[PDB]
């Protein structure tokens, strides 16, 4: 049911346009219609959590878009591209990812992902 967390719990909220749930390895668990992240690109994100030295300076890519590091801790890596961007949140077993555009506010996006992450962590994922 990882597809429902995406269709309903993420994209369904309206706060995010595209979304996915990656494994700590980079391999996609579930994803939305027009979004895909390469294994290399996902394992690259899964690591910026151990040290964002690299993304902090070069930035990071997701599905062909080069994002700029805004925030980047050991649980949350945020990026932006003009007035759109992506929220990525690490759980105990996964990594949530939701992208937003100009019609959506960064905190609105950020809030939905953040909260869902809490819920899954509470569940053991």
């Amino acid at each position: 049911s990882w597809q429902t967390y995406v269709d309903t719990n993420l994209v369904g909220t309206g706060a995010v346009t595209q979304a996915a749930i990656i494994g700590h390895d980079g391999n996609t668990w579930a994803t939305s219609a027009g979004f895909a992240v390469s294994p290399a690109n996902g394992a690259a994100l899964a690591n910026a959590f151990k040290d964002a030295t690299a993304i902090r300076s070069n930035g990071f890519e997701l599905a062909g878009t080069r994002y700029v590091t805004i925030r980047a801790d050991d649980r949350s890596v945020y990026g932006k591209k003009g007035s759109a961007g992506v929220i990525t949140v690490k759980t105990s077993k996964a990594i949530l990812i939701g992208v937003y555009n100009e019609k959506i506010q960064p905190g609105t996006a950020a809030n939905v992902v953040e909260k869902l992450a809490d819920y899954l962590i509470g569940q053991g994922f």
